[PDB]
C-alpha cells in the first residue's frame, strides 16, 4: 500500500512553441500514481490564459495542433493566469505526495521542468530534483528491442498513454524477478 | 547485430559546474565518450577546464569547493588559458569525426541538467545532439522500486571523464540485471 513518500507525480504540459526561455504554458496536467503505475487520481487539467497577440503569433504546426484541439479556444476563454493553474496543482498534489518526494515523471520531461522553472518555479520545486522520464526507456528499447516496438499532445491523455508506455517496457523489457 | 556507423553511435557526456544554478552557475569541466548502440567504447574525447576569475571560484559553496579542490579541478581551472568556446570547438571537432549531428540523444546521468548548462554556455555544442536525452538515472529510479535487491552490485572519483565511464558502466549493469535483451 502506498504513502506520500511512495508515489509518483505525472505531469505533461503544452506550450505555444519549442523556446523554454520565451514560449508560454498554455495547459497543465497531472496524475498521481504508485510505485507500482496504479492510478489513484487525476489531477486537474487547467487552460492557461494568453492574450491574442501570443496566439496569433505562434508558428504553423503550434496553430494546426492547437486549434485542432480544442486548446485555443479554451486558452482565449480561461481566466486563469500561470500563478492560479500553479496553485490549483499545487493543492492537489499536496494531498496525495509529500514535497520533494517524487521525480518528475512523464515523457520529454527535460522539457517540462525547464518550462515550469521559468513559469511556475514553486510547482518545480515540489519535485525531487530527478526525472523518470519514459523516453530514455523508449531510446533504449528501439536499440536493443526493435521488434516490440510495433506493439506502442491533448495533456491529460497523455500522461495516460505514457503511463501505459511504461507498462509495456514493465511487461516485455523489464526483468521483474 | 550490424557495424557501428555515423548514423548509429551514442555521444556519452558530462559536465562539472560551480554550482547548481543553472541560470547562474558556470562549466569548469567538460568530457565526451563515443559509443556504439550496444556500449561498445570507440573513442574517448577531450577532457578540458574552462578557466574561470578567483571572484566566481571563491563564490562556490562548500560542497563544490570541497570536491573541486580535492579532485585537483579548481588549481587545473586556475591554470587553463581556455575559455568555453575553446572548449565547445574542441569538443565539436572530436565528435565530428564519430558521430553526424543531431543523431544521437544525450547520453549520461542526471542529463537535463547538462543540457540546460549546454543551452546557455555552449549552444551549438547544445544543438549537435538530437533533441532526446537518454539518461541512465530514469533507468535507477526504476530499479530503486522494481529491483531494490540490484542495487548493492553498483561499484571513487568526482571528474567529469570518470563521472562518464561510471554511467556507462551502470547501464551496462542494468543491461545484464535488469533488461530483457533476448
Ligand atoms: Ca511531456
Ligand atoms: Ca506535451
Ligand atoms: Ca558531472
Ligand atoms: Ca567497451
Ligand atoms: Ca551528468
Amino acid at each position: 500500500s502506498s504513502t506520500l513518500n511512495t508515489r509518483l507525480i505525472w505531469i505533461d504540459l503544452e506550450m505555444t512553441g519549442l523556446d523554454t526561455d520565451n514560449d508560454q504554458i498554455i495547459e497543465i496536467a497531472t496524475i498521481i500514481t504508485d510505485d507500482h503505475l496504479n492510478v489513484l487520481a487525476e489531477g486537474p487539467v487547467l487552460a492557461i490564459h494568453q492574450p491574442d497577440r501570443i496566439l496569433n503569433a505562434m508558428d504553423e504546426w503550434n496553430t494546426r495542433q492547437h486549434g485542432q484541439s480544442g486548446l485555443i479556444e479554451r486558452v482565449r476563454r480561461s481566466k486563469l493566469t500561470a500563478r492560479d493553474a500553479e496553485l490549483q496543482t499545487l493543492e492537489f498534489l499536496k494531498k496525495w505526495v509529500n514535497p520533494k518526494v517524487s521525480p518528475m515523471c512523464g515523457n520529454s520531461i527535460c522539457q517540462d521542468r525547464r518550462f515550469l522553472h521559468r513559469l511556475m518555479p514553486e510547482l518545480e520545486q515540489y519535485f525531487h530534483y530527478r526525472n523518470l522520464d519514459v523516453s530514455t526507456v523508449k531510446e533504449l528499447s528501439k536499440r536493443w528491442r526493435p521488434e516490440i516496438m510495433s506493439g506502442l499532445h491533448l495533456a491529460m491523455d497523455d500522461i495516460r498513454d505514457s503511463i501505459s508506455e511504461l507498462k509495456y517496457y514493465r511487461e516485455y523489457f523489464f526483468i521483474m524477478n
